[PDB]
């Protein structure tokens, strides 16, 4: 699925990620838009031999198992194939843990490069919340 902006922002409202562990609502919205373009099925290869999956790019080392990513850790206790869902529930579970984990949405590279320091909560403007 490809979510609207709005509809993505809402989503994730009702998944409680607005201030969850100091971040608004628009660093998450702006961070699935860089990361994957509001896709739920995007993936990305790493020359580790990791996967990044879904809407926030979630990757097969350290967070989500695919069966085949040397060294994985499985910290969320998901496949990565469940992160491919059109319903977001299991991504956000898994991002709340990473946040929480302890560096912050530094995790994401997109959300540091190109949401960081600028006006987040311009994404989330005309949005029925
Ligand atoms: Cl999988």
């Amino acid at each position: 699925k490809v979510f609207g902006r709005c509809e993505l922002a809402a989503a994730m409202k009702r998944h409680g990620l607005d201030n969850y562990r100091g971040y608004s609502l628009g660093n998450w919205v702006c961070a699935a838009k860089f990361e994957s373009n509001f896709n739920t099925q995007a993936t990305n290869r790493n020359t580790d031999g990791s996967t990044d999956y879904g809407i926030l790019q979630i990757n097969s080392r350290w967070w989500c198992n695919d069966g085949r990513t040397p060294g994985s850790r499985n910290l969320c206790n998901i496949p990565c194939s469940a992160l491919l869902s059109s319903d977001i529930t299991a991504s956000v579970n898994c991002a709340k843990k990473i946040v929480s984990d302890g560096n912050g949405m530094n995790a994401w590279v997109a959300w540091r490069n190109r949401c960081k320091g600028t006006d987040v909560q311009a994404w989330i403007r005309g949005c029925r919340l």
